[PDB]
């Protein structure tokens, strides 16, 4: 009955029920459908995650957050599961028409409304989160009044700075990114005017050389720069952890120079996509052993300045770019974004690192099925299923490029709206495309890193279009392929891959 699917401990009627909604750029200049449902949440800071430009999700401008209020009485109906078939079954609804259309009917409101004008559904927001998500009917949502909470397009704020500084209120790392940006330019100029740095630059081959020669030179560049008095703070931190050594630092800058071509360099979104899948970012960001070591505006600016100049030096040696301009422009802008992402994770409670089944370990990552049942993909019914996978990493921030998922035409499709990754409770949706008729690749809409203290739940959601059973000879994929960082070996690109094998059953 109702009781198997409604959580009565979280259900109630409120007058002037209010929640938060993240708005896309341009909106701030009521509520109207552009998603077959209007989503809101009790958490103004997580709302900020619905707000980035759908066309440039990693790097593009964030819009804002509004508070939306229904006048009169609203029933909040908390659900114990998010499976549409189960809900329709046990609430005794039509098993055919969409759940959210039915939720908007006179009859549903009378049956479940408890005297309210409308019903909103409530679900848990994500693994690792204590937030609530509300699901609203579009037509009903037209009654909402709307008040501005924050506009991230506010003049004077440069990147996604306004969004991340707002989100940092949740918390703690609370840096002024305007100060960092100003200080970064200042530090670059100081390094460029420094006699020893000028001397070191003139020692550059300044032409294509071996990766070994490049690294040797860049290591010396790193050491010379750390002796500048304006990098004294970064010098002190650098000596406290082997992650921050010149050799590791040099290795980041080489890898950057190797992957940035001119098409990439001239686009911030592409630059951010490329940088976000590289290993070894903890060496530059000062992150190791479960803590942010580069934790002031001074140290951050000093490391970004130095990495900028080191990328500039690396490009002639191992890169394919004619200009050095990338190093000062899109490189800095993109890396600032990555710092903000990782800080945001470290400002949140660590999702449990405890694998519930024996983990598979590879390349510093560990992955496991949440439960046996998660590893089973059932067949021979129409409808949805959800499957949880825990992802940790041992030490520095390691990226998750995305996930490779099986598909079978009309028997197993990825539900692109419910599939997501939650990093310390930050819920990040996915963009998914077919590699072919058998495999879909899903990439996070914000950069994902895991590391010590930053752990994730990957939630894969499938939809079945028909009631016929998947046949043994239809199974291309034995596994879900989680994709980690990309390494450039010879000149070829290899992704870290961690596979979890599943079983098809009736």
């Amino acid at each position: 009955g109702a009781d198997d699917v409604v959580d009565s401990s979280k259900s109630f009627v409120m007058e002037n029920f209010s929640s938060y909604h993240g708005t896309k750029p341009g909106y701030v200049d009521g509520i109207q459908k552009p998603w077959k449902e209007f989503y809101s949440t009790d958490n103004k800071y997580d709302a900020a995650g619905y707000s980035v430009d759908n066309e440039n999700p990693l790097s593009g401008k964030a819009g804002g957050v509004v508070k939306v209020t229904y006048p009169g009485l609203t029933k909040v109906l908390a659900l114990k599961v998010d499976n549409a078939e189960t809900i329709k079954k046990e609430l005794g609804l039509s098993l055919t028409e969409p759940l959210m259309e039915q939720v908007g009917t006179e009859e549903f409101i009378k049956r479940f409304g408890d005297g309210a004008s409308r019903v909103v559904l409530s679900l848990p927001f994500a693994e690792g989160s204590s937030s609530v998500e509300y699901i609203n009917n579009w037509e009903q949502a037209k009654a909402l009044s709307v008040e501005l909470e924050i506009n991230f397009e506010t003049r004077g704020k440069r990147g996604q700075d306004a969004m991340y500084e707002y989100m940092a209120q949740a918390c703690c790392i609370n840096l002024d990114w305007d100060v960092i940006r100003d200080k970064t330019k200042t530090k670059i100029e100081s390094l460029k005017e420094h006699g020893p740095i000028k001397n070191k630059m003139s020692e550059s081959p300044n032409k294509t050389v071996s990766e070994e020669k490049a690294k040797q030179y860049l290591e010396e560049f790193h050491q010379t720069a750390l002796e500048h008095p304006e990098l004294s703070e970064l010098k002190t931190v650098t000596g406290t952890n082997p992650v921050f050594a010149g050799a590791n630092y040099a290795a980041w800058a080489v890898n950057v120079a190797q992957v940035i071509d001119s098409e990439t360099a001239d686009n911030l979104e592409k630059t951010t996509a490329a940088l976000s899948i590289l290993p070894g970012i903890g060496s530059v960001m000062g992150i190791a052993d479960g803590a942010v070591h580069h934790n002031t505006e001074e140290i951050v600016a000093q490391s970004i300045a130095l990495s900028s100049l080191m990328v500039a030096q690396a490009i002639p040696l191992v890169g394919e770019l004619v200009d050095i301009g990338f190093a000062a422009y899109n490189f800095v802008e993109s890396i600032i974004n990555l710092f903000q992402v990782v800080h945001n994770s470290y400002n949140r409670p660590a999702y449990s690192p405890g694998h519930k089944t024996q983990p598979f370990l590879h390349d510093g990552y560990a992955v496991s099925w949440n439960t046996v049942e998660d590893s089973i993909i059932r067949t021979g019914f129409q409808g949805e299923s959800g499957h949880d996978i825990k992802i940790t990493a041992e030490n520095t921030p390691l990226p998750i490029a995305g996930v490779l998922l099986p598909t079978i035409p009309g028997k197993l499709d990825v539900n692109k709206s419910k599939t997501h990754i939650s990093v310390n409770g930050r819920k990040i949706r996915m963009r998914c495309r077919a590699i072919d008729g058998d495999v879909t690749f899903c990439r996070p809409k914000s950069p994902v890193y895991v590391g010590n203290g930053v752990h994730a739940n990957l939630h894969v959601a499938f939809h079945r279009s028909s009631s016929e059973k998947i046949h043994s000879n239809e199974i291309s994929s034995d596994s879900i392929g989680v994709l980690g960082y990309q390494k450039t070996v010879d000149h070829t690109k290899v992704n870290s891959k961690l596979s979890l094998f599943f079983e098809i059953k009736s």
